[PDB]
């Protein structure tokens, strides 16, 4: 009785890791009749990983029933409308992820395992261990950079304790300097020089349902905050597009210094306001500095969760 | 910073069980600040299995507000209008349950648990384990009752294979044999002369949001069908009471007769065509046979959840 295994749309890093590495566990534990599979092309810094561990990216996937299958298995994310097409038709049979939980419900009593820590990864190598089944080296990897991409290197705002001890475990059943490889990985993400103003916009990005509306939340990784000021133009176009043709009532762009840890928000829509009063600042000429902030989970959506809803 | 543990609203066996059992594991295992309390008085088996092990009921709470608390745990729960009164104006820290997921969201990242299992205390137990606590005595028999009443002596269509072991353990660490213990603490709570048709209705229910309907579903345990249809009238005149009072559009009773497994239906209500398609069966004034069932989780929600949709 076949299970799909899978990241959220516009899926990264620790999505896909998580994801396929936990499809294994499921096989080797359980004798589950589970496939990894994801839906959508890995971004610019997965690619480096993927290849990096010489792990083929798993294959798109466009819904359940094209596949004919009816039980899934969501990593790092719940949020029904962030998930598989067809999500509404299936049966969920159990989540392990890192976010908060909202727009998400069943009809039977499911498998979750929920952490709050630095990434989805974490969980399921902790889960490893919990059932004595050896890592192979290179789900060691991809797990590994999952929890790397995610923390910035174990220095966001929701990098805990736990992650630790995992991450020294974890480079050292893949066989690199944690240091070392870190950089280098992070890196093959801040390549936005492949990627037209539209695709930016796009390479991670999810929508949230506040309170009657659809915010659509965007980020990008950067060396240097004015390569992309410099770009404000076409992006701007670009923004506009996708708030037309998707129905969006806003869009919002964290614009990440993850060298600094400081973003710029670029944001247009009906909600300034509802913006604004989320940040303490003012949007001169559609943007903000914000100092510190690389977390959409922890800075970007509570925030706006409570002005959209005060 | 102190944190309430809880069961649902008409709290049982195995919610106070769960809850109290787990409120020790937390403080022992990560020095939390968690005090098990519950939002009602105990039903007459409950009052047993206390008295049996001599643990004391736990106090009744109004608001989190009230006890000056902003940080809860739910267990055998999670849907929001099932739990505390003011559950939207706190932080959920983490959730243990064993139901299906719905009219539940959070602003932040949880820890949750969930595993579909015949009770939340086998969760608790297992929990217990993977962090090398020894569980005193008297919450090994807590526990095991919770097991006990949620899966009816081990044969519910809930009782997973996971619980038998669970079971064998617990019965050991609490000093009683299994099969022996069992019927008479199921016993104590099929006496139902101490109740009024008002209090009937309401010793274990619980309220269902199904597409745009209130839906509430009560359950009782019997050994005698016919004790509770030959009080059909009062137990009507009680329901319609409800029905007006609380706005619910239909209610629906679960006649259990836990020494041979089946239940009688007996439901009132603006959505009586919506009830029978979820039984395939025909309400003769008010009332039906159904073979074989004694779960509301698995065998009356789920169905309900569908043909209210559909
Ligand atoms: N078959 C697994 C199910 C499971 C456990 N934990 C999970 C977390 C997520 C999804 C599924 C699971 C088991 O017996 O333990
Ligand atoms: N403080 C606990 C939190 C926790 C773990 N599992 C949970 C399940 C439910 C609620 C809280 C928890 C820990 O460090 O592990
Ligand atoms: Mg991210
Ligand atoms: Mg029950
Ligand atoms: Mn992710
Ligand atoms: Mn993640
Ligand atoms: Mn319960
Ligand atoms: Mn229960």
């Amino acid at each position: 009785s076949k299970i799909l295994v899978f990241g959220h749309q516009n899926p990264d890093s620790d999505a896909i890791g998580s994801s396929v590495a936990f499809a294994y566990l499921a096989k080797e534990a359980w004798g589950l009749d589970t496939e990894a599979v994801a839906l959508g092309t890995p971004n610019e810094e997965t690619a480096y990983v993927l290849d990096y561990f010489g792990v083929q990216a798993p294959r798109v996937v466009e819904s359940a029933k094209a596949e004919g299958v009816e039980t899934v298995i969501l990593t790092d994310h719940n949020e029904f409308q962030q998930s598989i097409s067809d999500i509404k038709d299936v049966t969920v049979y159990g989540v392990v992820d890192h976010h908060r939980v909202a727009n998400f419900e069943t009809a039977n009593p499911l498998y979750m395992r929920l952490e709050p820590v630095g990434s989805a990864s974490s969980i399921v190598y902790r889960m490893f261990k919990e059932n004595g089944v050896s890592v192979p080296k290179e789900l060691a990897g991809l797990l590994l950079s999952g929890l790397i991409s995610d923390t910035l290197l174990l220095k966001s705002p929701t990098t805990h304790a736990s992650d630790i001890p995992v991450a020294k475990e974890l480079a050292e059943l893949a066989g690199v300097n944690l240091e070392e490889y870190g950089l280098e990985m992070l890196k093959a993400g801040t390549n936005l020089s492949s990627k037209t103003a539209a695709e930016l916009i796009d390479i991670d990005a999810k929508t949230f349902e506040l309170n009657g509306e659809a915010v659509r939340v965007a980020q990008v990784n950067t060396v240097d905050i004015n390569d992309i000021l410099a770009r404000q133009e076409e992006i701007e176009v670009a923004i506009q597009e996708a708030i037309v043709t998707e129905g969006y009532s806003d869009f919002v762009l964290m614009i990440t210094d993850i060298v600094n840890s400081n973003s710029e928000i670029l944001a247009l829509g009906s909600n300034m306001a509802k913006v604004e009063a989320a940040f303490e600042f003012t949007l001169e000429n559609n943007h903000a500095f914000l100092a510190g902030a690389v977390s959409r989970k922890k800075q970007v959506v509570p925030q706006l969760t409570e002005s959209y809803n005060a």
